[PDB]
């Protein structure tokens, strides 16, 4: 069964650089997030359809996450990407999807609109504290993305 959620937010940075940035993504998250220990290519060449496995922390404990690259519309600023396997998935669903379109913003910046996609097994549902922690993976790594580029300004 499909489950779709979508949020905004907003950011000062034009799109074009926070595209790139987002792409970037297996480089920063390691330098910016102290959870992230490392993010690797288990096959594929980056492109969609690549399997990426992460090693991360959470409440002080190693865990191992799987992304799944789904598709890169370069010329719609679009980065998608799902989990599956690993803690961040529930035991109920087959795969979630996050999806990243950016457009123009108010004073040369964009909006980020964010999409999630929750794929579960049989008839089961996304339950409630599922759902919060997909929304905050979401803007958190938009916010973090975003940091990132406002923080260096010389290089995107
Ligand atoms: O704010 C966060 C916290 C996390 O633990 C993670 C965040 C953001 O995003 C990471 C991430 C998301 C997408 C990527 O392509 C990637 O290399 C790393 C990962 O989900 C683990
Ligand atoms: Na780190």
């Amino acid at each position: 069964g499909v489950f779709t959620f979508e949020d905004e937010i907003t950011s000062t940075v034009p799109p074009a650089k926070l595209y790139n940035a987002m792409k970037d993504a297996d480089s920063i998250t390691p330098k910016i997030i102290d959870d992230v220990k490392s993010v690797e290519i288990v096959e594929g060449n980056g492109g969609p359809g690549t399997i990426k496995k992460l090693t991360i922390v959470e409440d002080g404990e190693t865990k191992f996450i799987l992304h799944k690259v789904e598709s890169i519309d370069e010329a719609n600023y679009a980065y998608n990407y799902s989990v599956v396997g690993g803690v961040a998935l529930p035991p109920t669903a087959e795969k979630i999807t996050f999806e990243t379109k950016l457009v123009e913003g108010p004073n040369g910046g964009s909006i980020g609109k964010l999409t999630l996609k929750y794929h579960t097994k049989g008839d089961a549902k996304p339950d409630e504290e599922e759902l919060k922690k997909g929304k905050a993976k979401g803007e958190g790594l938009f916010r973090a993305i975003e940091g990132y580029v406002l923080a260096n300004p010389t290089q995107y």
